[PDB]
This record gives structure tokens, sequence and C-alpha cells, in this order.
């Protein structure tokens, strides 16, 4: 089930009953929409305020619920870009402290900086674990794990199956990135789906593919 806006710039696709992938064109970028009994939780918002607001309005219309929380997976403009929108709408913008520090450094309003290396959140019955595996795509990048579904949100740490390019490495720790991905692999022994920063949802093979690119 894939639903879109009128421009086609924003789409949401159901992964399972309560888990949807949101995709926006800024180049596409993925995150998750989690439909919980206590509102909507996003893993990542969008590139900027306009798209972030459109995204929120879309999902809030679709599920007739408040977006309560967003997990920000790193501090780059294309991840922190809708922070003003989140804060004005009373959306809790979770991030690690490092991501918050970097967001400020980039001139952005600060997300919460509440996430620790391992943070388990629960929204109604929806369980969410955030994990900082070490530096890779950026110094601060985290992954998100849905232990009820064994779904891993790789974000920019994980490239898609067709991707031959690691993307922006100006802020990357290319050598460390392999170790960080290994940390994710060691941590989650049974992964089902993995959501890359952009491109189609895959499986653990995406982590391997990314290691291959990094070699
Ligand atoms: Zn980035």
């Amino acid at each position: 089930t894939v639903i879109k806006n009128e421009t086609g710039t924003i789409s949401i696709s159901q992964l399972n009953k309560n888990v949807w992938v949101h995709t926006e064109l800024g180049v596409p970028s993925n995150g998750l929409v989690l439909n919980t009994s206590k509102g909507l939780v996003l893993v990542d918002s969008s590139w900027d305020d306009k798209l972030t607001k459109e995204l929120i309005e879309m999902v809030e219309k679709k599920f007739q619920k408040r977006v309560t929380d967003v997990i920000i997976t790193h501090a780059h403009a294309d991840h922190i870009g809708g922070i003003k929108t989140l804060k004005e709408r009373g959306i809790k913008a979770h991030s690690t402290a490092l991501t918050a520090e970097l967001a400020k450094k980039n001139g952005y309003e600060e997300p919460l900086g509440d996430l620790q290396t391992v943070t388990n959140l629960k929204f109604g019955n929806m369980k969410v674990e955030t994990f900082y595996p070490g530096k890779g795509h950026t110094e601060d990048n985290i992954v998100v794990w849905l232990p009820q579904y064994n779904i891993l949100v790789g974000g920019s740490l994980v490239k898609s199956t067709s991707a031959k390019d690691l993307g922006n490495v100006a802020d990357a720790y290319v050598n460390e990135w392999s170790t960080s991905i290994e940390n994710v692999l060691k941590r989650y022994r049974n992964i089902n789906a993995v959501v890359p920063g952009h491109g189609e949802v895959g499986d653990k093979g995406l982590l391997l593919h990314t290691l291959d690119l990094l070699k």
C-alpha cells in the first residue's frame, strides 16, 4: 500500500500493520511512520520545514492522530532541516546529545539530545530502540531498531542495493564506518528488514553491501 501527495514528492508505504515508510524527494530520503495507540512517531522527518510540515500533515490526516515524537538519526541539514516545524507543533525531536550539538553548530534549533547510546522508547505498544553504533556517515549517526518486527532503520549509514556511492563523505568517518556497521550486525543477530537512508527496503544484505562499498 503506497499513498502519495499531489506533486509525488511525498509518499508513504506500509511495511506492516503499524509501520510505514515515508519517502520524500529533496533525491529521495526514507524514514518511518509508526502508527501507535498514543499517536504517530516518525523515524526522521524531512529535508526542510515545508516538506516536514507536509509530511506531518499527510500522516496526521491519514491516521487522524498527532505526531508526538520524531527520532532524528543525524544532524545534517537533510535530517534536522524540519526541526523548526517539529518544535512549533510540540513534536518531541529525539536525538543524541552529539546530534543536538552538531545541529546547533549547523545553526539549527536544537533537538532534545536525550538519546543515549542505547535508548529504548515505547509508544503505546510500539517498541523502538535507538542505537549509536559509532561514527560512519557522520560522527553522530544512529540506527533505530523495532524489536517487535526486527526492522532496522539504517538511515544514511546504510546504502541501498543499487547504490554504488556512499554519498557525502565530507563529514564521514569512512574507516570507522565499517566498524560501526559491524557493531550493528553484532548487536542485532536476527534482522528482518533494513531501511536504507534512501532506496528500497531490504534486509541484512544491505549492511553487507554497504561494507562492500566501504572496502
Ligand atoms: Zn547526512
